[PDB]
């Protein structure tokens, strides 16, 4: 009220203009994941905590609930293993536009914009672990079937949305233990995103990306779409990168990665989860690292080039609470990040005056932004500081208990 | 030896001819640096008896490759001119002052491989250089390098072999940075600028180097992994990668499959990181014998250009030149003589208990019989025998200085 007023002036000082930093951060858009409702379920045919959703409608009234408590605008990231079949079995390399009728319907309902991916794991055609990469001529031509269908219901809602729908492809494929060949696997990999490819789609309604891993429990030696392929193969492609920040080496850090992709790359794509010594995909929280990627993000001029989404899955507390707390840390940082005076701590790093560039970047971290961000809650319609936790209570006892 | 007999006729029960593999070996050459001799001292305006000289440092390098097998490469820096009287500043280097190299060198079947020099000067006291904000540096490291990649063209048409000219700057920060993009955009303009001029591949390769952190340069270093493998993809140049610089668990093995599927050629440095970019001599391990592994079996005894880059300086300089360059090229040996073809199949079809046996089992393979014969007709002494040699120099030479 005038906790916020007095943290205005603060910032105003350094000539930081908060106005204009939420009108800023009212528009940046976060893709949230789908998955976290049901635990990864999905709708196809054939101990931990209650309440997940286990049915379409519930998965969107629960979609709601997070987002009547998340500020802003954003959209949601949808696996193909979502589709609506009406009651058919429907295989994966014949999924079409169709089966995701309802999605756009609600999307369109609440402004939404739409992000998909083609699923490739619980799977028949999937139990050796490998995949767009198997030896078998046909397992490759069956998955290569069903991404190219994945690109034709993202370009669907690109379509249908009016806003680029990013279709990203997680594959996967490798080997638990030391293989004796890691060329030809990757060869495969080429070969099977060449055709996947093949055809033109406008970019104004589907983008393409490829998201690497380092190592998932049972490909712990090794991983077929690692880094730098997936790196170098995009570049030649003219495709998206997305990275994931629980998919790297340990002290690997995305932060590090995005002012380089930046230079080669007109756009890139985050997924941001918390790993906790492995790929762990814990809740997203306002830590150092999470504020390191919005510096980046920030201090780049890069809102409009980074496609932020996230991605995470903790069963072992309230789904919707994960949503929250996931999305609202995410947009704290960016606003963090925009309460940066950006300009005078660039000009000292160029003229080498480090002991002030170490000094206010230190005296930032106690500057009034809690008073900014319960403000922005507060003209967003949604709860400030800890209420959120009232309507979630309810909701479980309402709703999510009743299950 | 019947021992060596013994030995053929194990691993030619899988099919592996040994002999082959021999004439294989002999033909591949090993990038042995001349910073070792010196302690990275250079010409330019611990255990003792390092070289002071370009004399001294050709006559220890001459006695290192004669007790390491094989017909190998000499790599310089720029430091190395022999500049006679004068003094001659960086961006003023011509060919010229490596002429006794190259005379060297040619006398001795060598080739020689280059790296222009951004340590050590008044112009990188900063620890900035391509990537310094200011115009007069940066300018005069472009020189420099510009000048460095003449010199490996001179080199490449002396020796009738192309030459690597590798590019690694020191540029970072010690402590968090507030503009981490910027400096890399001015590394990029630097480096078009630098690479503007057009060279025959012939003569003359071009090459970039990363590294993750260094003293002083702990937070942040300019020429990032990304930043280099992007660079070199768009202007056709090569990754020079260096297993010493890379994050803790993270191995250079993983990556060469990845590259060769979208680059002709690549560089490896080899040099062993404790626990930093330490640079320690090579030794025969876990992640050399992947590393080899990896270009034996996939064909790159012709795409992947090795070199060496290690400086210890608490052992004798010569000793460190030949474990060194006498692992890498016993890991190549142990790497031809795996039965990749039945490997390969094992794991297309599904039989990876038969993939773990056999990789293990030949763990315990008779490379030694092996290795000691391949020695012998080199005319390099076998097992132990070289420290002998080693230590008739220590005294007679080393110690005389
Ligand atoms: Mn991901
Ligand atoms: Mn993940
Ligand atoms: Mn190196
Ligand atoms: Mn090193």
């Amino acid at each position: 009220k005038s906790q916020f007023e007095r943290a205005k002036i603060e910032y105003g000082q350094w000539g930081i203009d908060v106005e204009e930093a939420l009108e800023r951060l009212k528009q940046v858009p976060i893709s949230i994941h789908c998955w976290q409702g049901d635990d990864v379920g999905g709708f196809e045919l054939s101990g931990d905590y209650p309440g997940k959703a286990t049915t379409p409608e519930e998965l969107r009234m629960d979609l709601e609930k997070a987002l009547s408590l998340i500020p802003g605008k954003h959209r949601v990231n949808l696996h193909a293993i979502y589709a609506e079949t009406d009651g058919k079995v429907v295989e994966r390399d014949q999924l079409e536009p169709r089966h995701f009728e309802k999605w756009v319907r609600w999307a369109k309902r609440h402004g939404l914009g739409l992000d998909f991916n083609p699923t490739l794991f619980s799977h028949e055609k999937a139990k050796d672990g490998l995949t767009l990469a198997h030896p078998d001529q046909a397992i490759r031509q069956f998955w290569i079937d069903h991404c190219i269908a994945s690109r034709k219901i993202g370009e669907y809602f690109g379509k249908e949305l009016e806003t680029p729908c990013l279709t990203n492809i997680w594959i996967p494929d490798g080997y638990k233990d030391t293989p004796s060949d890691r060329l030809t696997p990757r060869k495969r990999l080429k070969e099977s995103l060449d055709q996947i490819f093949a055809a033109e789609i406008n970019e104004a309604y589907n983008l393409d990306a490829v998201e690497s891993k380092l190592f998932g429990i049972g490909s712990e030696s090794y991983v077929v779409g690692s880094h730098e392929f997936y790196l170098s193969y995009a570049l030649k492609n003219d495709k998206l990168c997305l990275l994931d920040t629980g998919h790297y080496h340990p002290t690997e850090t995305v932060s590090n990665k995005i002012s380089a992709m930046l230079l080669f790359h007109d756009k890139l794509a985050l997924h941001v989860s918390r790993p906790v010594r492995w790929d762990s995909d814990h809740v997203v929280t306002f830590d150092d690292e999470l504020r390191e990627i919005a510096l980046e993000i920030v201090r780049n001029d890069a809102l409009d080039r980074v496609l932020i989404g996230l991605d995470f899955f903790d069963a072992s507390i309230n789904r919707i609470a994960a949503w929250t707390i996931g999305t609202r840390n995410v947009i704290k940082a960016l606003l963090f990040a925009m309460l940066i005076p950006h300009k005078q701590l660039k000009e000292w790093q160029e003229t080498g005056d480090y002991t002030r560039r170490l000094a206010v970047l230190e005296e930032f971290k106690t500057y009034p932004l809690g008073a900014i961000w319960n403000e922005y809650c507060e003209r967003m319609n949604v709860p400030i500081k800890e209420e959120w936790l009232k309507e979630i209570a309810i909701y479980e006892k309402e709703v999510l208990l009743q299950r």
